[PDB]
């Protein structure tokens, strides 16, 4: 559709598939969006759960810098 953007270069929006590029950075879950943060700096997105230490909640500011980018 030309007023969609086109799919995932890694995955082609597989849902049965892993994708660490468009879906949690570290696990390639798609699961929990609602729980998924974004980094400010390089637009990957992280399962709170799945950083180290695991957060319980997303944080409430909106600046936050990933593992690979502090
Ligand atoms: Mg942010
Ligand atoms: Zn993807
Ligand atoms: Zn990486
Ligand atoms: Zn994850
Ligand atoms: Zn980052």
């Amino acid at each position: 559709a030309p007023e969609f953007g086109p799919s995932c270069k890694h995955c082609k929006d597989d849902v049965n598939r892993l994708c660490r590029v468009c879906a949690c950075h570290l696990c390639g879950g798609r699961q929990d969006p609602d729980k998924q943060l974004m980094c400010d700096e390089c637009d990957m997105a992280f399962h709170i759960y799945c950083l180290d230490p695991p957060l319980s909640s997303v944080p409430s500011e909106d600046e936050w810098y990933c593992p690979e980018c502090r």
